[PDB]
């Protein structure tokens, strides 16, 4: 195939529970995380929105601080440290790689795109080693605006040379395969822990569902 | 004094807690509240810059559901229809009243702006007895856009026929605070409970910050000379 794949990188590739630690010591709650995550998304859309940008792991901190505010805990630079170690560090799914092969010999292209800005490296995927499965790591910091602005997808496609008609975005988040699909690329959904899709009127279904990335990578082979 | 005062109405004015015994039945944990809220505000944002429009207390009702499947929670049409009718029925903080008596009488105009769709009468504000206190009620819902768009805070402006100086954004959120300062507006802060500033190098703090409606009341009277 000539088929280009886009994956998002947190949670989807990477495994944002391994965060649990680090909210049961400072929270007394591991549950927590599902409280910060959706608050730190929430809060780069609102600079988006209104134009500002900050680095998703400026963000990331600065929300971890206010969660802390809110449910009345301390925290020391120590902790914000340790926030930025276990978020550039998150181990990948043990279904990945597989699934990857297999995606890789079936003649897919396969290409990451993160709201996480670029670093040194290692890189987050260089430190889990399926770093190299990837033809390009993308970002949004080129865009300055997160997902899921149009631009971020837009600019993704012209740097591919590729056709919307070319890409499927993959996540497990609804918000982010919503945005691809809304610039009139395919959506695959993979169900993370924690993440199913969200079923609205009028906003558009994945074009392909799987229950962890092996079998959404069937389902896109199997789609011929 | 001349300030028009728009504010947020659900979770700022109206109790969002009222909704505790929903998530406590449904998920046998109350706090869950506060993981179904931020995705819900998230999900009204990712509407608003993919082009896409339904009602708020709509994506309310996706979002439980989709906040339940993570949980492996059952849910029926039942939890759906209390989730609209707590929603819609949120009571008002004891300290609001109060607060805006004071404002009035301070010669300030007093506007409520909401993501939440218009609804038959009574609404939310008439049934919590609060209503009265407003010149005018206003809603994202022609523009079909939410907050914090640009255009949301802009068309409030040109609705009430004022000035961006004119007008300060109220409400327990920053992220609503943000999209009217952005705009021209001032900015005043309510901490409700659960609810702090993020603060965020190079993004603008709140004009004025109350840890309740009485508080926030006091600096807005002491600075708000104009």
């Amino acid at each position: 195939r000539s088929g280009i794949l886009v994956f998002d990188v947190n949670e989807t590739l990477l495994d944002l529970t391994s965060l649990s630690p680090l909210f049961e010591r400072v929270f007394g709650d591991a549950k927590v995380l599902r409280e910060w995550f959706p608050e730190l998304i929430l809060y780069s859309q609102t600079l988006t929105l209104t134009g500002l940008y900050r680095p998703f792991g400026e963000i990331a901190a600065a929300v971890f601080e206010m969660v802390a505010a809110n449910h009345q805990a301390k925290v020391t630079p120590d902790d914000i440290a340790e926030l930025k170690t276990r978020l550039t560090s998150m181990p990948a799914y043990p279904d990945v790689a597989p699934a990857l092969t297999r995606l890789q010999d079936a003649g897919f292209r396969l290409v990451t795109l993160t709201n996480s800005a670029p670093s040194p490296a290692p890189s987050p995927l260089e430190k889990a080693g399926i770093a190299s499965f990837f033809e390009a790591h993308l970002t949004v910091h080129s865009s300055q605006r997160f997902k899921p602005h149009p631009s971020v997808y837009d600019s993704t496609a012209e740097t591919l040379g590729a056709k919307p008609e070319e890409l499927c975005m993959i996540a497990c988040n609804i918000w982010d395969t919503i945005g691809a699909q809304a610039r009139g690329w395919r959506g695959g959904f993979v169900a993370r822990p924690h993440n199913t899709p969200l079923t609205l009127a009028e906003v558009p279904q994945p074009d392909f569902i799987g229950r962890d990335m092996g079998e959404l990578a069937d389902q896109l082979i199997a789609s011929l």
